[PDB]
């Protein structure tokens, strides 16, 4: 009974941990794609 009860509240934590993390995805979207669209433009600077 006890077990049970425990695995209901960790799954309950771990859909808010990942809506959490899914809204940060968006907060430091603009940073990390700026990150990849410099690091292509330095692999085109290797080529020339």
């Amino acid at each position: 009974k006890k077990t049970t009860i425990e695995i209901t509240e960790q799954q309950q934590k771990a859909k808010v941990t990942e809506a959490e993390i899914n809204i940060q995805r968006e907060h430091y979207r603009v940073v990390a794609a700026e990150g990849s669209m410099l690091y292509f433009l330095v692999i085109s600077l290797s080529v020339m």
